[PDB]
């Protein structure tokens, strides 16, 4: 029953998911002047050359591009992470207007959208077990701003017509997520949570400093998706972001000076 509307949105989630008011909730505002450089943080290792995308799904909250995570084919390692984390899916959060849409903010600045590449720690065997652990997931967050087109995003944009409504999926093979990355892998990192129910506190967040640029046409196509199912009254899938939550007893660390 949860969603992003007036009557079921982020301010309501705590009633079904009390952890919404927990000690390590996400997203957060990244105060760039207060984040501390940690010279011991290793470079990120993003190894996506053998990635196998399978399917794209409108789940009624966003759309997920899903990967074969039954082998170490696309993995994230290094940075703040111990061990190997396997890519299971990516998705986005976006706004109704270019001035909002991201979940994380940077010195209170909101971006037009935010990409989340979701990975789970292989020491826990599968995603369902991983989300029950404090170090179960690593989500790589990348901001989107509107300007020039991102060529590597276009194959995603062009399949969206086929998954307009909740519960629709389409084959989506041979998609290379490397085409969604910015040049720099400089990042901030902190311990947090899933930003949708069940809001589990299982995520090491790694948020890249450098945004990617996407075109106005590309983000306009995100905004044509529907939260509703086929045959139901049309509700545009926009503003599917949770606002910044209290940092509480956490320090955001930076990989860069
Ligand atoms: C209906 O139940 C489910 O879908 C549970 N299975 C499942 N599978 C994936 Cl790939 N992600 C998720 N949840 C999920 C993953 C990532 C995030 S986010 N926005 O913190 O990156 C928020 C929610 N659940
Ligand atoms: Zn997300």
């Amino acid at each position: 029953h949860w969603g992003y509307g007036k009557h079921n949105g982020p301010e309501h989630w705590h009633k079904d998911f009390p952890i919404a008011k927990g000690e390590r909730q996400s997203p957060v505002d990244i105060d760039t002047h207060t984040a501390k450089y940690d010279p011991s943080l290793k470079p990120l290792s993003v190894s996506y050359d053998q990635a196998t995308s399978l399917r794209i799904l409108n789940n009624g909250h966003a759309f997920n591009v899903e990967f074969d995570d039954s082998q170490d084919k696309a993995v994230l390692k290094g940075g703040p992470l111990d061990g190997t984390y396997r890519l299971i899916q990516f998705h986005f959060h976006w706004g109704s207007l270019d001035g909002q849409g991201s979940e994380h903010t940077v010195d209170k600045k909101k971006y037009a959208a935010e990409l989340h590449l979701v990975h789970w720690n292989t020491k826990y065997g599968d995603f369902g077990k991983a989300v029950q652990q404090p170090d179960g997931l690593a989500v790589l967050g990348i901001f989107l701003k509107v300007g020039s087109a991102k060529p590597g995003l276009q194959k995603v944009v062009d399949v969206l017509d086929s998954i307009k409504t909740k519960g629709k999926s389409a084959d989506f093979t041979n998609f290379d997520p490397r085409g969604l990355l910015p040049e720099s892998l400089d990042y901030w990192t902190y311990p947090g949570s899933l930003t949708t129910p069940p809001l589990l506190e299982c995520v090491t967040w790694i948020v890249l400093k450098e945004p990617i640029s996407v075109s106005s046409e590309q983000v306009l196509k995100f905004r044509k998706l529907n939260f509703n199912g086929e045959g139901e009254p049309e509700e545009l899938m926009v503003d599917n972001w949770r606002p910044a939550q209290p940092l509480k007893n956490r320090q955001i660390k930076a990989s860069f000076k």
